[PDB]
């Protein structure tokens, strides 16, 4: 028999996806999903907060840059998070988010770890406003 090679199918990092009655409930939401890949996000306790702020050009860059800050937060003190307020306006020509983290830190015995996320990316990135009314927001982060 001749040599021969195929390419095949398989999974590649993991998508997360947020949906809800406004902009920022999609963005709440999709974070949650974020730890979520990290942990069972459903023993995540609320018992310390951080805030985050950023600015961007689009809700894209925004969505980027709310969720990436959220990464640092993670790898820099180790915090989970259980769910998150966030607040989405215009200001002088760019998109604002204000947000806040609730969580607290990892706990090996309780939060389940599965695998950690590597990088945010705008790898399948979409966030709209779905012909019912619902937001939703995914991409697809590198794990
Ligand atoms: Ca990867």
């Amino acid at each position: 028999m001749l040599k021969k090679w195929e390419h095949y199918e398989h999974t590649a990092d993991i998508g997360i996806r947020g949906y809800g009655d406004s902009l920022e409930e999609a963005f709440e939401a999709v974070a949650i999903a974020l730890f979520d890949v990290m942990v069972n996000v459903n023993k995540v306790e609320k018992k310390e907060v951080r805030e985050i702020e950023v600015e961007a050009e689009d809700l894209e860059a925004l969505l980027y840059s709310f969720l990436e800050e959220l990464l640092v937060i993670h790898d820099i003190e180790g915090l989970v998070f259980r769910d998150f307020e966030v607040k989405i306006e215009r200001v002088n020509g760019k998109y604002r988010l204000r947000a806040k983290a609730y969580g607290e830190k990892l706990d090996l015995k309780k939060h389940e770890p599965k695998e950690e996320v590597k990088a945010i990316t705008y790898h399948d990135m979409k966030i709209e406003r779905l012909p019912n009314g619902k937001w939703m927001a995914q991409l697809v982060p590198d794990i």
